[PDB]
């Protein structure tokens, strides 16, 4: 006896993030462009063992370059035989320097939350049982448990957010904003409201492949054992759309582009202020609640507004970005935000940019 299928309840910008954020050819596009191969690689076939096994061959490569182990290129083929990769069937090349290995580390990053949205999206005993299905968007939005309300071009919101977007995204050519939602993603109520005490709160860009946009609405911005970068173990943001945007992994649809972007609000605190690399920060150095890389420029500070979330002021920079003379020898061109506590960011809004 056939099911029915109950008609779907969300408006058309949200039904195609849906299709969008959890569609297989967007996840096999993105494993294409991180060189994994698809066809020994499966979707379906993806689990979390296997990527657990890619991180052990990975913390092999990491103790190998820093005795008579195995050699580099022993390790490297160890750790392709776990993950296939694809380079026109020739051999995978070496993993045999840092850039290279924190350049694994995240396409594993970004295939464990791919493995993920495949997970999320099993079908329940209760589902097999129950005699009526959702729409099979209205099925994965719900799987997300995270409220998404598009804004319309009178939301209050909705100005600063373009205003932000558009003097700090790259002058000659600016992402162009489609839509905006709303992020409630419950869960993060509670941890959050703990920095209550903690002033200095900024609504910072976070830019991502939309292939962990899914993983990331249904359980925040993490930071995970093997996160690393420039700024160490924490979660990168921007106050520079353009930096933030450098990250985005967009998708031909059509003629157009299309890409998300998260803004997040972030409880900065107490500031500790660096203009060097240090991939080494595990957190902020004692009684600091944050690091900033800070970069040659910065949105132009007499210009920022503010914005009342949950009752709270949180800073939204409305300026182009302007020299600082302090950082003029920054090894940053654009400053970089990090928290190393989860906690520390609320998720509030998306975007759809082309
Ligand atoms: C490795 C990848 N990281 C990201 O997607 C964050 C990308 C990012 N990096 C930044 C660095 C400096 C300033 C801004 C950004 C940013 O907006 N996004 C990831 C994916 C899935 C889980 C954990 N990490």
């Amino acid at each position: 006896s056939m099911k029915r299928v109950q008609p779907c309840s969300l408006d058309p910008a949200t039904q195609k993030l849906i299709t969008n954020i959890f569609s297989k050819e967007m996840f096999k596009n993105t494993m294409a462009l991180m060189d994994l191969d698809v066809k020994k690689m499966p979707l379906g076939k993806l689990s979390k063992q296997q990527i657990a096994r890619g991180f052990e061959a990975l913390e092999a490569l990491e103790e190998a370059l820093k005795d008579g182990g195995q050699s580099l290129e022993e390790l490297s083929s160890h750790f392709y035989t776990v993950i296939p990769h694809n380079f026109g069937h020739s051999q995978p090349p070496p993993i045999n320097s840092p850039e290279l290995l924190q350049a694994k580390k995240d396409m594993l990053l970004v295939l464990a939350d791919i493995e993920l949205a495949q997970a999320l999206q099993a079908v329940s005993e209760q589902e097999k049982t129950v005699e009526e299905v959702p729409h099979p968007l209205d099925r994965d939005y719900q799987l997300l448990k995270c409220q998404l309300q598009l804004l319309d071009s009178g939301a209050p919101e909705y100005k600063v957010i373009q205003t932000y977007l558009e003097q700090t995204g790259s002058n000659h050519r600016c992402p162009t904003l489609q839509h905006i939602w709303k992020v409630n993603q419950e869960g993060e109520e509670d941890r959050f409201q703990a920095h209550s005490k903690l002033g200095n709160r900024k609504l910072l860009w976070h830019g991502t492949n939309m292939a962990v946009v899914a993983a990331i609405l249904t359980s925040g911005l993490r930071i995970m054992p093997h996160s690393g970068g420039r700024v160490g173990k924490g979660i990168y943001f921007a106050s520079e759309n353009s930096k933030s945007a450098g990250y985005v992994i967009g998708m031909k649809c059509g003629a157009h582009h299309v890409g998300y972007m998260f803004l997040g609000e972030v409880a900065l605190g107490r500031e500790h202020h660096i203009n060097t690399d240090n991939p080494s920060l595990k957190s902020p150095p004692p009684g600091f609640d944050s690091v900033i890389a800070r970069g040659h420029t910065e949105p132009d500070p007499t210009q920022d507004t503010e914005l009342e979330l949950d009752g709270q002021q949180v800073v939204v920079p409305q300026g182009q970005p302007v020299p600082c003379p302090e950082f003029s020898s920054s090894t940053f061109s654009q400053s970089e935000y990090l928290i190393y506590q989860e906690s520390q960011c609320r998720l509030r809004y998306l975007l759809e940019v082309h």
